[PDB]
DNA sequence: CCGACACCGCATCAGC
DNA sequence: GCTGATGCGT
DNA sequence: GTCGG
């Protein structure tokens, strides 16, 4: 984990150029061009001297490596000062940071004036739902969660599922589960045993039971098998009130579930390395099935799968835990 | 040279 | 009103 | 913008 003063600089540059590409350009392939630089970049455990050092690395091609010479020679890069300056790339660039404003909803937005969250505040009238959710938490949204915060999130997730019916199974994912310090939002993953893909309100029930307790506050959407919203630790009497955090909770059929664990769990470097393995094995994994594949490519019925560890069995492939899943 | 770069649920729009 | 396309987010 | 069939 290199410090960020060895590139930290060329890093910053093309996760802005990054940004610019997604939310102004809306050239969504260059942004996942700019930030696959940047990662190998970032991961780079040397001081970059030239962009034909760089250029070495799978992910910098011509043009970054061009960029990286000029950043290196200048400090800087003068695309990338110019449009920063410029004040309508730079406020639609800066209304997509909040939630449910998209590259389309932001040039709209600037458009027509209104290019700041105060303009925003003085227009709930053109704001749909999400977004006025999105501009009410706009700071509590970009504040990440501490693990000790996750925990207290968890436990309430845990006993209210249970409390509704003790035959639910909760498990909350992402880097969490992984053993990372801090996250960004909640994903809790929910099934019963009552629901599988060829079978037929157990969503609803857990939703309404963590709105009854006051833990989830907001509804950004919400259907029969995904809810995306917003809930809140309860404060100590006295006590500075905790941020408003983000939280999805998604019900899986119980034959997709463990499947449904392991991608979400991540992380997603893990997930493209092991359904490499997986194929190489005669397998194909996807976040709901893992299936066989004949000698002719032709693709079977999905395997049982009653664990995260049948899926490894399946492939050859020995349970690692998710602590250490990283790659 | 030039197509791929993931798949999909929900809210909402665009077309009929 | 219904159906498909789009925007958005994970 | 980068990769690769
Ligand atoms: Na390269
Ligand atoms: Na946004
Ligand atoms: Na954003
Ligand atoms: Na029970």
């Amino acid at each position: 984990a290199p410090q960020e003063t060895l590139n930290g600089g060329i890093t910053d540059m093309l996760t802005e150029l990054a940004n610019f590409e997604k939310n102004v350009s809306q050239a969504i392939h260059k942004y996942n061009a700019y930030r696959k630089a940047a990662s190998v970049i970032a991961k780079y455990p040397h001081k970059i001297k030239s962009g034909a050092e760089a250029k070495k690395l799978p992910g910098v091609g011509t043009k970054i490596a061009e960029k990286i010479d000029e950043f290196l020679a200048t400090g800087k890069l003068r695309k990338l000062e110019k449009i920063r300056q410029d004040d309508t790339s730079s406020s639609i660039n800066f209304l997509t940071r909040v939630s449910g404003i998209g590259p389309s909803a932001a040039r709209k937005f600037v458009d027509e004036g209104i290019k700041t969250l105060e303009d925003l505040r003085k227009n709930e009238d053109k704001l749909n739902h999400h977004q006025r959710i999105g501009l009410k938490y706009f700071g509590d949204f970009e504040k990440r969660i501490p693990r000790e915060e996750m925990l207290q999130m968890q436990d309430i997730v845990l006993n209210e599922v249970k409390k509704v019916d003790s035959e639910y199974i909760a498990t909350v994912c992402g880097s969490f589960r992984r053993g990372a310090e801090s996250s960004g939002d909640m994903d809790v993953l929910l099934t019963h045993p009552s629901f599988t893909s060829e079978s037929t309100k157990l969503l609803h029930q857990v939703v309404e039971q963590l709105q009854k307790v006051h833990f989830i506050t907001d509804t950004l959407s919400k259907g029969e098998t995904k809810f995306m919203g917003v809930c809140q630790l309860p404060s100590k009497n006295d006590e500075k009130e905790y941020p408003h955090r983000r939280i999805d909770i998604r019900l899986i059929p119980k034959d997709q579930y463990y499947c449904g664990v392991l991608y979400f769990t991540g992380s997603d470097i893990f997930n493209k390395n092991m359904r490499a393995h997986a194929l190489e094995k005669g397998f194909t994994i996807n976040e709901y099935t893992i299936r066989p594949l004949g000698v002719t490519g032709v693709a079977g019925e999905p395997l049982p799968v009653d664990s995260e560890k049948d899926i490894f069995d399946y492939i050859q492939w020995k349970y690692r835990e998710p602590k250490d899943r990283s790659e």
